[PDB]
């Protein structure tokens, strides 16, 4: 489809970097009851102490070379210690006279570090990535780690190493070198290397959907992104079909199509399918929230102590989805049906712009009365899951940087889950914990129902009192859902990381952990 | 005119019921005098016991049915009391052996109910009348009513038993059911009897207006409200002419234009007039504000202004035509009625007007805009000067015009503003025959300064006078040049906030307001 | 107790028109009388929504059995809520008022759909001059659920007349109706004890900011011990600053009313199994002191219902006496007023624990007062340690004016709290200590900062504070900032005396007894 | 701009003066703040850290 333009200076398409240079980095896993060796480029040691707090550090592994094991020895190191985060760089001749470089990072005090902790340790070894044109990093395990949380290193280091230059063009960092090794020392190495490339298929899952999510509006509109869409699920052999405006008339989605009326780019409803070749035991439809620009529409005079809308990543839903769907596409999983779903549009001010005030029918009959043009999200989330439910699947999940609310619930770590199966939610929750991305369980109060009860529509699209907007929206999309186990992740609080100034892809691993071991 | 769309799913003309199941009800009137009747369905006394606050219920009707006729004996009611709004429900058989219900409705202790007090005692009416099956319902007057509150009280109960479900698709309830036979009960009945009948086309006038004002955005547009409005002319045999926008322009409205720039459907001028047969002896111009949806447009910076959050920006548009269809149904007497209204959009594109601009209104002034959410008194501004172009003798527009009547008059009286004391006046004796209330307020020629615009002839708004309905009063006078005029601010009151529901105000009061040669005249 | 005609003590009604009512089980399946009063039955319809009533009990009354036939109940739906009551003639020409109260299609009320069905009744009982009520229970109901339509129904009846003298009727009997009546009949005196101390803390929670202070607040603590035979001590700001309670004295330091520290204990006869201290937040009135120029903000006013909500525990616990328990009952009452002497923004304070704080607005009271009532808590050698707060106004927008939110240390505590949410019928909801965010505390220059400067998820904040005030004891906070206040109705809801009260009997219906 | 680091000092150390010679520093750049410091045994066995900023 032809992405349409204003001026002819407008870009047409996203820019997508598919072999990126985390891909051209070998990775290669050694036992390390064999002995480390040194040689070229840095060398790092994951050292903790537990019980003392701040303890010396102690090289406990054997090191193939002379030179190099005499600097490490306990009357040397005892002089550092092993505070979470902390970093040291050492400079040595090995037995063969070269200068190499070793150094550690600390691991603070508890036995089995948690995810919160290794996150940290990844940052304190980036940090000595960056500003060192090394060709090679090594990486020796010297503290307990399962298989879960060396994947969960890979991911994360891979993740933060990557920088994202599509749109720099005068200000390329002209000193960012990329190592072309990675060696790894670790007890059981033959157990670790399972997942040395699950990690790198889970990073570009991740990497894909922040791609998505910082590419510009001037970028990204809905043609532009199921165009990105279809290019995945050619490069992936997924079944693909993207429904037009005039499509999604007959299917008489009028709450979806009401929000991008006044955009310059009409809706694209984008629909990926992964099926298994054996029997299919398990369908499952993921629904992303996918506004590629959100205004507010005709919401300029909002009465005071209306609903806020300060969260302009609203896509976030859509991009974990179709990243889940590089996951899912790659990995092959067996009997298993999966839709990959998401109601693309634009909500823009204009002539053509839908009113507060509205009245709308959805593609399930139910006529919506609008309250507020920026509460459009959970509008083009009805229509969505309608569509799902009329597949015939077994759960639908959607996810959604939906409700400001989050920020205030559970803040800018922790997802909620909201759901109407009990046994859908622990799914949710027990993927939640295999991944790595924290989700927590929020409750769909239907005591707040009655606040949705319309004069004149079926239902309002908003509350106009309750403050609970979390759980009120919860409760309007649960009005597009008759008979399916159907569970909401909320994560306009999780979607963005503030301090790094970059998406974090959450709901990718999610997603996919959820697919693979249902 | 075909309406615009964006997608095939956009509605092109606006829902509109005629008949309506209130208008299958046959009303019946007897005169207390003779004794109730108790047959079937509910019957209800209206009692009340003046002086005594909350004093015991005391039926004082005979009625025709020794067993209901001893169930009202004194001793039974006297645990019961006349608060106003109070209501209780008897099961009974009567002396066919047949089961009816009776029920009373308590009406205070003062003998002269107000309107608020009337309406109250309705309301608990139909909470009987709603979630119960009944064919027939039976009202008895112990209380006091002239014929005005009577015809009042029969609007009322008609409008707000009414139910608008255009708009439901699955959530219809499946539980309603309309009364089909009202009877009434009153001394001196014969002379209640021609209020039925006009009470039942106030209803309906009141509830066409309610309809356009409960209509979406999405359903009613310039052109669609057009096209509703000469379906009514043609229905009642009115003359009508809807403007386009090339008369527009040869006739110089630039205000009312300006405020439509940007709109996606093109303005539209609603004009339907009524002629009496005989003699004309009176000329009236009636004017309705008729924004169908106001954006606010490019007020997007405004400094930390007035504020507008009144949404229902066609009510009197709303009401002007309900009372085009209570005129074109009496067919009155000796006038000629001019039913006008500016239709169009304020919204935000690359079209729209600013602030900042300068346009000339059709009588040649040039005005400066100052605020783009100030649509409606341009478009009042326009009409006006077409309405004075008619040559009639009263002028009367109607308008959701300034948010301050909320802090003036409330959300029960609507303010009248005007060059004419004489018409004023007049106003105000509508209001009180039609029980829609409405106060009198000054158009304080001392703020008029504020509206010199140092470019243009006139400033749209003022930048610091917070009395803004009296400034819009200002500023629309500047547009009659010579004519008795009167402005009615609804503001306040066109919204039933806690049944999130139209009023229809101003349907009543404007009818009455035709009708104020004939209820002056000695044949009355 | 200090005057600026100035009251000197908080009115409290002990003795409620509710205790006169003798309430009456009987079993449905010998049929329903009806002689006298008005009867409601309530009727559901699991087929259709807002399906027509059907009444299922035989009457001993021609007349009343035909209004309740079949062909003519169908004029009315089982809509939840709505309701109809007709008066008429039985067969002994005694009027009588017959109807039924909706309860909807689902056959599994919930607490909220149960409270729909209560103010229906309520209605008609406040409409309706009766001597008795009775209440057929055509639903199902199981005997917690009884208990809290006894409760609901006796509160909600309930009306505050103690501050009208120129705006100043009750039924004597209740008979219910119901299936296998002699198991239920057990929970009618225990919904009585369960509503007065409901009714207390309301009481209290309404009393006037110019009756309500910290010595008449105490005092009314220390007349509930002495009638109840509990233990008491009122701790003045002598003792108090010999704590070194220097965070719960700096918001206090600016008022006209002096400190008062609440501790009554109830304590089992026979053998001491769990030890349980209760702190309840006990702010009389919140200015926001020094907070001139604000960032988080703090609206709403109901800032001691944690402490109304413990001593309406300690009338239920102390009424019912249960065994094997030993529970301490504790609020750092105060003032926070603006004055020459209040406290302010940038102070740096020390706790009772040692721990310096620096305040960052001084309209964070709540959390400074508790700090040190849950240090002194943990000085007495308790098993568990329940605070209950109007704390975070975000809690609004996380779980709304429904459900309260409880943050803990231990999951064991936290599953009990959840329990006794069950039972109680009051809802609570489990919220995460979000340990990542504990940074944000970090202060530059006092041990740990009283606020976030930023972090918007100001209840998982506070619950990160207050932890720094418990070392080594299971520990759980129940944030009851949005659901205090009934704000449609206008009064308090008196929310946590019987959640609290069943947390305080959970050995005893998680005993072998 | 962000040019490699070159030592100009002579340092009256030959174990320290070889780690910092050009083929050594030019991996690390000169962007305002930038810093890194490594740790090792000078001539006289003893441990020196050096480093730049
Ligand atoms: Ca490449
Ligand atoms: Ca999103
Ligand atoms: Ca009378
Ligand atoms: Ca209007
Ligand atoms: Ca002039
Ligand atoms: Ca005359
Ligand atoms: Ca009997
Ligand atoms: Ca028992
Ligand atoms: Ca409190
Ligand atoms: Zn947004
Ligand atoms: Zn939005
Ligand atoms: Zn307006
Ligand atoms: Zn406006
Ligand atoms: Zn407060
Ligand atoms: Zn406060």
């Amino acid at each position: 489809s032809e992405v349409p333009q204003v001026v002819s200076l407008d870009p047409t398409s996203i820019p997508i970097e598919y072999n990126t240079p985390i891909h051209d980095i070998k990775v290669q896993v050694y036992d390390i009851k064999g002995g480390c060796n040194v040689e070229e480029g840095l060398t790092i040691f994951l050292v903790n102490n537990p019980g003392k707090e701040n303890g010396p550090v102690k090289i406990s592994s054997k090191v193939n070379d002379k030179q190099v094991s005499e600097f490490l020895k306990d009357e040397n190191m005892e002089k550092f210690n092993v505070k979470l985060g902390t970093s040291k760089h050492f400079y040595m001749f090995n037995d063969n006279k070269n200068s190499v470089a070793v150094g550690y990072v600390g691991c603070g005090s508890v036995a089995d570090l948690s995810e919160a902790d290794m996150k940290r340790v990844v940052l304190s070894l980036v940090t000595m990535l960056h500003d060192n044109k090394l060709s090679k990093l090594t990486v020796v395990f010297e503290i307990n780690v399962d298989k879960n949380l060396f994947r969960f290193f890979l991911e994360t280091l891979f993740y933060e190493y990557m920088t994202d230059e599509r749109f720099k063009s005068t200000d390329k960092n002209v000193n960012m070198e990329y190592i072309k090794h990675l060696g790894v020392y670790i007890n059981n190495a033959d157990t670790y290397k399972e997942e040395v490339e699950k990690a790198r298929v889970y990073y570009f899952g991740t990497y894909y959907a922040s791609q998505l999510i910082a590419a510009p509006s001037n970028y990204c509109n809905p043609v532009s992104l199921s165009n990105a869409a279809v290019e995945l699920a050619q490069k992936l052999n997924l079944e693909y079909k993207i429904l037009g405006v005039k499509e999604l008339e007959e299917l008489k989605m009028g709450a979806y199509l009401s929000v991008g009326k006044g955009s310059m780019y009409p809706n694209k409803f984008i629909h990926l399918t992964y099926k298994s070749k054996g029997d299919v035991k398990k369908k499952i439809a993921l629904v992303g929230k996918g506004i590629t620009f959100d205004s507010g529409g005709y919401n300029l005079k909002a009465a005071p102590g209306s609903m806020i809308d300060l969260m302009k990543f609203d896509m976030s839903g859509c991009a974990a989805v179709l990243g889940c769907a590089y996951c899912v596409g790659t990995l092959k999983p067996e009997n298993v049906e999966i839709h990959f779903l998401s109601a693309v549009c634009e909500n823009m001010v204009s002539k053509n712009s839908y009113r507060p005030g509205d009245i709308i029918t959805a593609s399930n009959g139910k006529t919506i009365e609008v309250g507020n043009t920026d509460a459009e999200g959970r509008l083009t989330l009805a229509d969505a899951l309608v569509y799902a439910e009329k597949l015939g699947v077994d759960y639908i999940v959607d996810i959604a940087t939906l409700t400001g609310a989050m920020l205030y619930s559970l803040g800018t770590s922790y997802a909620g889950v909201f759901g109407n199966n009990e046994e859908l939610i622990n799914k949710i929750l027990q993927s939640s914990k295999t991944s790595n991305e924290p989700v927590w369980w929020l409750p769909i109060i239907n005591e707040y129902r009655a606040t949705l009860n319309s004069k004149y529509a079926d239902i309002n699209q908003i509350s106009s009192s309750v403050k609970a907007s979390s759980i009120v929206a919860s409760l309007f999309l649960k009005e597009f859902v008759q008979n399916t186990a159907w569970a909401h992740i909320d994560i306009a609080g999780v979607s963005w990381n503030f301090k790094a100034r970059k998406p974090k892809g959450f709901g990718v691993r999610l997603l996919t952990e959820f697919v693979l071991n249902d």
